[PDB]
């Protein structure tokens, strides 16, 4: 299976739509979960190879320990796991040592690629999604008794451009140039989206690409605000690097 291309086809929830979809099962087979050693979703990651998985540094706050991760795979469930969900130790965690704000998460062995785990492929290094490109943001998310409870969840989100976004009217210049904004300049949601660590992938040509990684402290979308994600593309020699090597 190439990077980045799913199995199900992604329903892929229409912009307009309040509160995102539910994901088909599947649709977004590197959407990872980050649990704790007891059961316990707590966040989003990205599967970029099979022992690898990209996510936020803020999910690695809890603990420095690699053991006290636990990376599930193929999920669409979040508390009943389906039986062919992969459940994997991670054995090292690596932080991005200029911006500390997304980490690798070297898996204890390879995941099995399946049509429901199949890798997000990985941008060109300092590729600048274009403004307006159309991109999904996935998780599962905190909140619980809404709507899709429990359920992998997508919401489909426009790149906004850095200068754009920069404007005093909605970032006021707060966001760097190793960070990318998505969300609707205007009738934007009021909520955090997908987990912290998610995955932000946009389709380009053939496939998915993970252009930012979900940092809830960087910003979540007000409703005149973009969010504002980890641009991966600023990342990808440092993470090969760290991947060649390790």
């Amino acid at each position: 299976f190439d990077c980045g291309k799913p199995q199900v086809e992604p329903k892929k929830c229409p912009g307009r739509v309040v509160g995102g979809c539910v994901a088909h099962p599947h649709s977004w087979p590197w959407q990872v979960s980050l649990r704790t050693r007891f059961g316990q979703h707590f966040c989003g990651g990205t599967l970029i190879s099979p022992e690898w998985v990209l996510t936020a540094a803020h999910c690695l706050e809890k603990s420095p320990r690699p053991s006290s991760y636990k990376v599930i795979l193929g999920a669409h469930q979040e508390v009943n796991l389906e039986p062919h969900v992969q459940e994997i130790e991670v054995s090292r965690l690596f932080l991005e040592p200029t911006r500390k704000d997304i980490a690798l998460l070297k898996l204890s062995s390879p995941a099995v690629i399946t049509d429901k785990v199949i890798p997000a492929c990985l941008p060109s290094p300092n590729y600048m999604v274009a403004d307006r490109t159309e991109c999904f943001i996935t998780g599962w998310g905190e909140t619980q008794g809404t709507f899709g409870a429990g359920l992998l969840k997508e919401a489909q989100l426009p790149v906004i451009e850095n200068k754009v976004c920069n404007r005093y009217e909605f970032l006021n210049g707060r966001v760097q140039s190793t960070e990318l904004c998505a969300g609707h300049l205007a009738g934007g949601t009021d909520s955090c989206q997908g987990d912290s660590g998610g995955p932000l992938v946009c389709f380009e040509k053939d496939k998915y690409i993970l252009q930012g990684v979900t940092s809830w402290g960087l910003g979540c979308a007000r409703p005149n605000k973009p969010g504002v994600y980890v641009r991966v593309s600023r990342f990808v020699t440092w993470i090969e690097g760290v991947l060649r090597n390790n």
